RNA sequence: GACACCUGAC
DNA sequence: GAATCAGGTGTC
């Protein structure tokens, strides 16, 4: 009953314009708010793929810090394809949608080869109200 | 790109819901060209559908084929569908806006008619010349 | 149903 | 900043 926000974590979150749209993510002291990475908008794409890249890079950001923070996403989706290391997205692959699908195959590519310490915590929206990393 | 021989409408409120009204204006002129009377009760889109629906009736009556301008992407599709789909409910103190809205539908499902109903691109060009202002 | 991401409108 | 009115897609 009184599960809540660990501070010293990171958090992740999608924006997009459309959906399928304009996608970009950024990551986040859950603490402070301070952007620890971020990508530039990418041209086409999902909320999911979206809610998914930034996962991993947060994944990747930490190990290479050594980091034993935890990650936060709102996305039930994006932390279930995180776990099975595979994308299930459904957007068409052609050359508008080259960009995001080539950062999809590299992330899975990534998960697939490497290990991670990092707990990846579901963000508790309807406890605690919006993941700090939102857009808005 | 805009094409200013044209009707503009918008809707103006006290509330949503609340007290609603509209009306019709030249796009190149500004001149107002109906203007409904205050409704004591109503939602934003049964006044942006209304607005539509009664500048088709202008027109109609002119044998004009200038477009209409709206804002409203939800009254462009209800007015598409001749079907406003409002949640609002439906007695004695709502029956004003629920009798003009029932009466809009009856004329879409009576009428023929050739204008085009455009989507007024508010990002690219500002605000809707219909605009209400501010309070 | 659920978890998300949007679009247009005192 | 707050509220309400409406119509969408991506996924489990
Ligand atoms: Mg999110
Ligand atoms: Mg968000
Ligand atoms: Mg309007
Ligand atoms: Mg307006």
């Amino acid at each position: 009953a009184k599960e809540e926000i660990i501070w010293e974590s990171l958090s992740v979150d999608v924006g997009s314009q459309g959906n399928p749209g304009i996608v970009e993510y950024k990551g986040v002291d859950t603490k402070t708010g301070e952007v620890l990475f971020e990508r530039e908008p990418i041209p086409i794409g999902t909320n999911n793929m979206g809610e998914f890249l930034a996962i991993v890079h947060g994944l990747r950001y930490l190990k290479e810090r050594n980091s034993r923070k935890p990650i936060y996403s709102n996305s039930q989706t994006a932390i279930k394809w995180v776990k099975d290391k595979k994308a299930k997205s459904t957007l068409v692959r052609n050359e508008e949608t080259a960009l995001i699908w080539k950062l999809v195959d590299e992330a899975e590519e990534w998960l697939n080869t490497h290990t991670y310490e990092t707990p990846i915590l579901k963000w508790q929206t309807d406890k605690w109200g919006e993941i700090k990393a939102d857009y808005g």
